[PDB]
DNA sequence: CATCTG
DNA sequence: CAGATG
């Protein structure tokens, strides 16, 4: 957690770069494992031989631990610092819509910068486009005191279309913070589950008053079950206009909701452990569902949640409020 | 995993 | 349809 951190650390420069510049999967593959495995590792390193010892760890990994053990640094990564090819990857991918198979072709065609991309807006798609446009506004966290007013418009609106609608803002912001980085509302209806063939309408509904309102501004994508686009908060009495925001909104069967957002609440840590807890009261838990656990190995059959109390109930747990679901 | 592009 | 992005 700290007594392996330049080396975990190196090592994530390292397989960053080959999955994001060389094409290097393999080598990428191979550089996470290791950084995972030291991590765990309750020592000190204090050479490659030692670490080599490892699992995942091999004579190149040991080699590199051995320099960089040896001297603050690594001349490969020193090399890849710089190089501009390298850099231009790694910035072009900050536009959303552009990832790094993207960023190559664009930096062989020799588009390496934000100019480049103006420039060329021709040979951008749709969300690339948009991407570009509110580049800024995307890279700015979203502050709780939006988060709000976000809320307070899109709950009022779905209300509107249908009183039926269940809508809630999962992630971060559920959990309490401060700040978050993009909107995400469940969403789910009565009228919609598991085996209920469709409901496309259900989205679209929603999705159209919140541009009647010129609430959401543009669409990334919009397929029958997920939304992706851009929101904006009006802006009062001019002078002050807010940043474009990344909003989700995804329609999910009633049957699966609490799942759904207990799981998309976190955090990461939080699953986990609920899920490792599951496993232990006879269960199962995944995105959608919880299912008795047999003993032939495995065996499945949703049990049925009305709420995230029902949940944490099944595997006999203590009902965490959405904030201490920290850890 | 669901959407889009080409 | 493969293949890319989120
Ligand atoms: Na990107
Ligand atoms: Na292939």
């Amino acid at each position: 957690e700290t007594l392996n951190g330049g080396i975990t650390d190196m090592l994530t420069e390292l397989a960053n770069f080959e999955k994001n510049v060389s094409q290097a999967i393999h080598k990428y593959n191979a550089y996470r494992k290791a950084a995972s495995v030291i991590a765990k590792y309750p020592h000190k390193i204090k050479s490659g031989a030692e670490a080599k010892k490892l699992p995942g760890v091999g004579t190149k990994i040991a080699e590199k631990i051995d320099e960089f053990l040896a001297t603050g640094k690594l001349r490969k990564l020193e090399k890849i610092r710089q190089d501009d090819t390298s850099s231009s990857i790694n910035f072009l991918t900050r536009v959303s819509g552009i990832g790094p198979s993207a960023a190559r072709k664009f930096v062989d065609e020799g588009i390496k910068t934000l100019e480049d991309l103006r420039k060329n807006e021709d040979k951008l798609n749709h969300h690339q486009r948009i991407g570009l446009k509110y580049f800024g506004d995307f890279e700015k966290r979203i502050p709780r005191e939006e988060m709000l007013q976000m809320q307070d418009i899109v709950l009022n609106e779905v209300k509107k279309v249908d009183s039926e609608y269940i809508a809630t803002v999962c992630g971060s912001f559920r959990r309490g913070a401060e700040s978050s980085g993009d909107m995400d509302v469940l969403l789910t209806h009565p009228s919609f589950t598991s085996e209920s063939t469709k409901q496309p309408k259900l989205l679209h509904q929603v999705v159209e008053q919140l541009q009647k309102v010129h609430f959401i501004t543009d669409t990334l994508s919009k397929g029958e079950t997920k939304f992706m686009g851009v929101c904006q908060l009006p802006s009062k009495n001019d002078e002050k206009e807010y940043p474009h925001r990344r909003i989700d909104i995804r329609l999910i069967p009633k049957d699966q909701y609490y799942c759904g957002v207990l799981y998309f609440t976190g955090s990461d840590i939080f699953n986990k452990n609920m899920r490792a807890h599951a496993l232990e009261k006879g269960f199962t838990i995944n995105e959608y569902t919880i299912r008795p656990l047999g003993v032939t190995g495995v065996a499945g059959e949703p049990l049925p949640v009305d709420s995230e109390k029902d949940i944490f109930d099944y595997i006999q747990w203590k009902y965490r409020e959405p904030k201490d679901r920290s850890e």
